[PDB]
């Protein structure tokens, strides 16, 4: 199978953009869908690879990057209440697999 | 103890293979298994000193040289998702040592 790698923290201002990535270890990424949450349970921010549930901010965006085989959410316009957890995840064939989260903070 | 001694840097193309060579300073590089890690925390690529933990592409090698008293881990056909901080680590009866590290940079 495959591990997804994300860094722990990432941390911005108020009104600023941040990214968080996620890094596939074997595969290709374009190969299976990519979603995102946010930490009660997770809920989902991203799902198949950019799509936004319905509620969710259009301040947040998913993208796929081949070339570094890695996936990434974006949040511009960056807000106090983005201050959280977020995992990505993907599927080997059955088999969910989760990255270790990354604690967004946001300063000020 | 003993200290464990890699190159700091390491240029390579895609496509091709780089070599990182971890030296022990003291003591048998045999007489303990020798660990590497890519590096978020550090994520175990090679273990007890050839081992690929499940999610590690086939092109990640690690091997031991007596002769040289020194482990290497070998990647063939580099990628630029393999862009990071490589360190070797093992066991001094108890205690533990890490290499310097190596960047490799992926070319072109």
């Amino acid at each position: 199978n495959f591990m997804l790698n994300q860094p722990h923290s990432v941390s911005e201002s108020p009104g600023k953009t941040v990214t968080i990535s996620c890094t596939r270890s074997s595969g290709n990424i374009a190969s299976n869908y990519v979603q995102w949450y946010q930490q009660s349970a997770p809920i989902t921010v991203i799902y198949e690879d950019n799509q936004r549930p319905s509620g969710v901010p259009d301040r947040f965006a998913g993208s796929i990057d081949r070339s570094s085989n890695s996936a990434s959410l974006t949040i511009s316009g960056l807000k106090t209440e983005d201050e959280a957890d977020y995992y990505c995840q993907s599927y080997d064939a059955r088999n969910v697999v989760f990255g270790g989260g990354t604690r967004l903070t946001v300063l000020g």
